[PDB]
């Protein structure tokens, strides 16, 4: 009702949709019972009631006992039993059950209600040695499961008796052993906890409530919690339920299955049986579980219900089912039932061969494939992961999804020889640098020991798609050397080397791996969710390679090319950007622009190629600027700058400390750079167009956008906007042809927001920059935020990193400010998002509730975006 | 739409409230008339003419000609004459003015309708040496002026005659010798740039219309309207105004006169009269000036109709007046009058006796200083900067205002020894130190190489109100060769240098300061300020004489203790904070915490009996942790922190690499540490509230308020708010004395303001920090803003740095928001500033239209900001 929920007969109290009160399992339990499916009556109290419990200092709020107590009438006038009564015993089992998947929960425990009256009576009505048996059992496993007991004791007293009676196997122990053995058990309480073993049916319960609400704060559970930022959650439930004997005879048993292959999604049922015994069983190893076909021959009545009641659950969720049943002489009871975990390949063709069968439409199909079940579809995976969880020798952060398999290396230069060579590289680094770009490119895979999933070698990778394992702060890498160890474990340059980039798990040796599973079923899915969602999805991509990727992955554009990001090829586009910045002269500069104009018109060229008939936005040069400088000393620094500039010495040490800057991020830097040298801007608008006009002549549809960054005022806008107009202008005259394009902003600056109606007169887009946003709104360096962002998610200050969760109530409201102001002013915008958060699921959602027209995300993120993108409107 | 504004007898069609439109001069003109006074009828053509003569390619636009005309009309009407008659001429004037001081214009032209036949006429009325000079006179000027012919031209021509006619001066010169030379002066028109002089008055006129439209686009005007940041003003009027004639005999003259003592204050008709000349031969300076006395003598109605009008115009402007006059005859004309330019002590001086002669009130009186007379009063001057403009070598950010003059020094030691020797050192860096603090003290200005008008080295420089130029990029300083060099100029230690801290100017040599003014009056001024204003006036201020010295300037309180800067008096102070900055242990933390924490409370109870029963605002540290370091090579660094801190080197080079920040001003600071690091807040509390209760043991009344750095989550606030309680219960039980106190946050994070009515329900109180505040909305480094700022100030993409004057459209729009937010959530919140925009003028008005309690500032700015409060002058 408030806090007890009872199930029994053809009813219940709760249902399935309210597992955030109940539990999947409680709720679940409900749903079964209210369609008519045989359920062992029980009730189910709250997680509020165990959030209240915590609360009050781990102690049962007032009146909840009460109410427990009216539900357990319930189950004993349905039952027709009573909990102490030898006569007419009610045995129970207690279940944890969250509103997800939590480890850490207290175990299941069964025949809770056993004593020596009850024995007594059960040995009469069914056996001593049965009884005494049970009894014994009942008193390890609630012992150990409830007051904390290590089995090791109980299994002492049984070696023991066997050791002083001769007897050599458990089953060769008479009911007077077992009858004296009980009061072994009993003692082990007393001996290893001072308390005695509770007689009273209601305290056993009691403890066992306890220990359940308790188990919700137990390390492993705070644990998964603070890891996965999972923050909703109350507590868990807990399950009181009447018990059902699977261990009565060959007439009897316990089985679990799904109603479809949970790997392969093939519609047929997979699950296990035992004959004669309960659940717990197997986890006490002592059973072998059989097949399913087992079930069919010994108890065929029961496996043809089962059968039907497999169609029923799926017919009643729509979705493959993972559910557990007990068998008592020939009658089925159905025990749980939930969404079945399965496969990314699995989620797809059930989720596609449902809809053949007419059981789901599109629109729900499209929400029976996460997020992460594509994920795993889009990347290399190892062929059995459990198969090596012998060889992992450490953890790290999950940077960037993917199997990667090579051998280590300890240098992005040796990565690219050994790439060029055909060797596969795992490289390893304490932390990679805009020097590793090249290598990290070539590398299979990276192993990093700092940074977290916004670190420069993570969002580079994630950008390539590249298998990353970041922030292993177990490994220690040794450049001189030519190794990295982990503890006392030394990993040496060449040794074979696995990376687990969803996991982030490091393993030893070459594991082998199985390819990206594209097939049909996950074309004509996504296509599904292509013709749901409203957004669109373009691409961050700045070279034609990755344009081309982008499109392969479903882009329809681009929405973003860093230009800044068109020079790490090869050393003379690096020669040339660094004559550009160490320029001191406007003919220095005249110099270095004239050698850049072509790598820039040529890469435009290649991604305009590449996107043939959609929409390309290019962005005004955003460098940083102490990035582009060699790495090093000052004396190898100025050296080899003197050799790529030819300046003397105190020239270049005069324009290195000139360029210096304390808050780089916030510097001399995005359009600030193109309004002082508005000859850069010219460089690379004239590059534009050049290449936007010779692939027009070549056939292809160019459809060119030229973006601003970093703009805070309108002037600074109408500044760069006017510059190219007039080059636009002449490069329209000199060549005969004239383009239609679009001129717009990055939205990434506070300011910009708060007079967006000013910005939006003089645009043609918006497209939000949410990493420059949230780093100004927040005040949070995105390059240093790691030395406190852990400190604030453990104190509950933060919920999720705002870098990689969009920060709705703050950043999210400068959005909707900015987009409304905009599209007030200029009924025409268009506004989009590239920032990271454009391809993180709940920021999709939040970014088509807020009414953007798309969002825009690193190639191997369109296939997640489009999903994501689809799965908010169905 | 109307362009053309007529004035005349008894009536006008402007106003003196149409400055904007019509100009000072043409708004006072008609002014003037509209009361009745004796002025030359003419016409005023309206700035937006001037807009549109300039948008029109620098042509008259089309109907403007007839409305011109239309408005002679009245004006020949009016003075019963017709242009180019010479039985009736109309003569005219053509006078720039724009609505404020502008150099650049063209001067005023007279007699302008002159011709042969017009002055036969002249001549036969009023004399034939009066008409012919008048002719003369008017073909110079006219050319010159308007057709740009050089004087030197006209002079040969006078002196060749002079020569030849064997006569030594000018006046010797006949009428029949003068009706010669007009043809010589004709000639000159055509030899010097191959023109005809105009002999049609509305071509002349037209030609006096468009350069003075040109005039207004003059490099010397836009070099005026740039340095002074001078936005809004569309251009220039122009008036055309009948002549009147002080040049008719030695019942005429002309003269100029204050109503009162400009220099110091009397009431006393001040000014210089010319018996027998026009208003031109007052601009050039060459005729000795007659005092006044000589027009009463030989034009005695003229003088007491003057006197009269000089009361009449007292009375209407309600201040004192700076006119221009012509007496023709004996017959009195008012040419021209404003409010009268005066210096501080003459301002304090006027306004005080104003009010006792019951003509204004206090509330006027406060608005008849203006804040920079206020500023002349407290602070050197230099006595003319335009007179050293030939010596400026650099120009750098105007860090803190004020004039500098002292030796170069390149070591804040010397500086120190420096200043004890008696000597005046101008402090010369590329950055400054804690280190340094002593030596900046000590030092007469400071010039630093790198750093922002609101880097915290700077702002501690504002704080003693010491003359400092920031981010001379110009410079590069060698401390080893004792030099500073700027392009191939060397500047030696020793070396006599000037520093102008207001402009930023950097000068060569010992510059003239103009003499500080003792003020009697200035007390009473400034309590009339105090009771008029509505904001309270705090003080920035982080020691105990700081403190003293704020509340003897005025201040009510601290609005903003920064305890960051409470370390720089002595090395111990220093290593005690770097043992804590070192520390990696919790007990390296406690020690290091434990050595501070007399320091903190013995400063703060020095400041709580400075600020004996006015309110006092402690901020937890905000503190730049890189900056607390000692300088020098790693080697060094580490040696010295090494002894001191007694940690192993490899412990110290760790340590340091851990710290170091990409971003520092976004970095790990403020309540990031505070949280981080409770002990660290624990300790700071523990002083706080210790000084306060020893304090208030001594009869001191103390109203102590704890202020959270860098908040932008309600959480953050909670967090730090909670250590503060129980602290605060600790003390309060151990000493047996409990005092009533305050918690509250500053508003420095668009986060805070954002969502603002969460962080009111939780604190008491918020002090927006727009410093940071600025810093995050535009993007802007505080530390090197400079390298762009200048080019966005001439391109017109910023109006004023706003580090200087808050922005209200986008920053102010924040301020706005937390106000509103916080007082909804917390009615009885309080809500002030302490950024460097609490002493700015403008700013000090917007804060006072949004509603803030407070302004706080640091103790040198206390009085313009108490006087600024007073007038809110947006
Ligand atoms: N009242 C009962 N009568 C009979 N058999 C019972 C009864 N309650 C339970 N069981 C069995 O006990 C075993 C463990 O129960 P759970 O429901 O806890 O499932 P678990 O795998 O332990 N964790 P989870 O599924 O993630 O929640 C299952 O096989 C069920 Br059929
Ligand atoms: N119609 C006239 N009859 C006679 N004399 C006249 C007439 N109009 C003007 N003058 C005089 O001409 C001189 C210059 O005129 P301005 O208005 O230009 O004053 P300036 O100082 O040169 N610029 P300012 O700083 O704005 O005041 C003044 O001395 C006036 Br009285
Ligand atoms: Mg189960
Ligand atoms: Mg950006
Ligand atoms: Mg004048
Ligand atoms: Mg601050």
């Amino acid at each position: 009702k408030k806090r007890v929920f009872t199930f029994g007969k053809g009813r219940s109290e709760g249902n399935r949709d309210m597992k955030s009160l109940l539990g999947g399992k409680g709720a679940n339990l409900a749903e079964m019972s209210s369609i008519g499916l045989s359920v062992p009556p029980g009730l189910t109290i709250s997680t509020e009631a165990c959030e209240e419990y915590q609360q009050n200092g781990k102690s049962l709020p007032p009146g909840l006992w009460d109410e427990i107590s009216e539900g357990l009438d319930y189950v004993q006038k349905e039952m027709s039993a009573s909990l102490g009564d030898p006569s007419k015993p009610l045995l129970l089992s207690v279940r944890s059950g969250a509103a997800i998947s939590m480890p850490g929960m207290m175990d299941t425990v069964l025949n809770l209600g056993l004593n020596d009256e009850v024995v007594a009576g059960l040995a009469g009505k069914s056996g001593a040695r049965f009884a005494y048996d049970s009894y014994r059992r009942f008193l390890d496993m609630f012992g150990n499961v409830v007051m904390g007991i290590p089995h090791s004791l109980f299994d002492e007293k049984l070696e023991q008796m066997k050791a002083e009676k001769g007897i050599h196997l458990d089953t060769d122990l008479t009911a007077a052993d077992l009858k004296d053995l009980v009061e072994k058990y009993k003692n082990v309480y007393v001996e290893a906890k001072g308390e005695k073993f509770p007689t009273d049916p209601k305290k056993q319960l009691e403890l066992a409530v306890n220990a359940v609400f308790d188990s919700w704060d137990s390390p492993r559970a705070n644990k998964y919690r603070s890891i996965n930022q999972i923050t909703g959650l109350k507590g868990t439930a807990v399950n009181i339920q009447s018990m059902v004997f699977g261990n009565m005879g060959n007439t009897s048993g316990t089985g679990v299955l799904f109603t479809r292959n949970p790997s392969t999604g093939e519609k047929k049922l997979y699950g296990e049986f035992l004959i004669n015994a309960q659940g717990e069983d197997v986890v006490a190893g002592i059973r072998t579980p059989e097949d399913l076909g087992t079930m069919e021959t010994c108890m065929p009545e029961a496996y043809k219900e089962l059968v039907e009641n497999c169609e029923i659950l799926e017919r009643h969720y729509k979705d493959m089912m993972d559910i557990e049943f007990t068998v008592q002489e020939n009658r089925l009871w159905m025990l749980q039932c939930r969404t079945g975990k399965r496969t990314g390949k699995g989620a797809v063709r059930i989720a596609v061969d449902m809809v053949n069968e007419g059981l789901i439409d599109t629109r729900t199909a499209i929400k029976r494939v996460e997020t992460q079940h594509l994920d795993q579809l889009l990347h290399p995976q190892f062929e059995d992961p459990s198969a090596y969880k012998s060889h992992v020798v450490a953890t790290g952060l999950p940077a960037s999804p993917g199997a990667a398999v090579g051998q280590v290396c300890f240098s992005a230069e040796d990565a690219e020889t050994w790439h060029a060579q055909g060797k596969s590289a795992i490289l390893v680094r304490t932390e990679t640098s805009p020097e590793d770009v090249g290598g990290m490119h070539a590398a299979a895979g990276i192993l990093t020991a700092r940074g977290g999933m916004t670190s420069h070698a993570a969002v580079v990778a994630r950008g390539w798609g590249k298998c990353c394992v970041s922030g292993c702060a177990d490994i220690r890498v040794n450049d001189d050397m030519k190794i990295f160890t982990i503890g006392d474990r030394v990993i040496k340059e060449g040794d074979w080397l696995s990376l687990n980039g969803t996991t982030g798990e490091v393993i030893l040796g070459k594991q082998l791996l199985a390819p990206p599973a594209m097939s049909n079923d996950l074309e004509i899915f996504m296509s599904w969710a292509d013709q749901a969602r409203r957004l669109k999805v373009m691409a961050n991509a700045d070279t034609p390679n990755d344009a081309l990727t982008a499109r392969n992955n479903g882009a329809q554009g681009i929405g973003l090319c860093r230009t800044e990001h068109m020079f790490f090829a090869s050393d003379e586009r690096i020669k040339a950007v660094r004559k550009m910045i160490m320029a001191v002269t406007p003919e220095q500069r005249k110099v270095a622009l004239d050698l850049l104009l072509p790598y820039q018109r040529s890469d435009f060229e290649g991604i305009f190629r590449a996107m043939d008939g959609l929409p390309v936005t290019i962005r005004l040069l955003d460098p940083p600027l102490h990035e582009f400088l060699p790495e090093g000393d000052l004396e190898h620094i100025v050296n080899e700058l003197a050799v790529d500039t030819g300046m003397s010495a105190d020239e270049i040490y005069s324009k290195i400390e000139n360029l210096s800057e304390v808050n780089p991020m916030l510097g001399f830097r995005g359009c600030r750079l193109g309004i002082s040298y508005p000859e850069l801007t010219e460089m690379q608008v004239r590059a534009i167009f050049q290449a936007a006009v010779s692939m027009t002549n070549q056939g292809v549809t160019v459809i060119p956008e030229i973006m601003v960054p970093l703009v805070g005022t309108p002037q600074e806008l109408r500044h760069q906007i006017s510059v190219i107009r007039g080059v636009a202008a002449n490069v329209f005259a000199e060549m005969g042809v004239t383009l239609e394009y679009k001129v717009g902003t990055m939205i990434e600056i506070p300011r910009a927001a708060l007079i967006a109606e000013e910005i939006g007169k003089e645009a043609d887009f918006f497209s939000f920059g949410t990493n420059d946003l949230t780093q100004m709104t927040f005040g949070y360096s995105r390059d240093d935020v790691g030395k406190f962002l852990q400190i604030y998610l453990a104190q509950g200050i933060l919920q999720h990193d705002p870098f990689e969760v969009i920060d709705q109530k703050g950043v999210g409201q400068l959005i909707k400010m900015a987009t409304e102001k905009g599209r007030a002013a200029n009924p025409s915008l268009k506004v989009g998002i590239c920032g990271e958060h454009g391809g993180e699921p709940s920021s999709v959602a939040f970014f088509d509730g807020v009414g953007l027209d798309y969002v825009s995300c690193s190639p191997f993120r369109v296939p997640i975006a489009r999903l994501a993108a689809a799965q908010v409107i169905v």
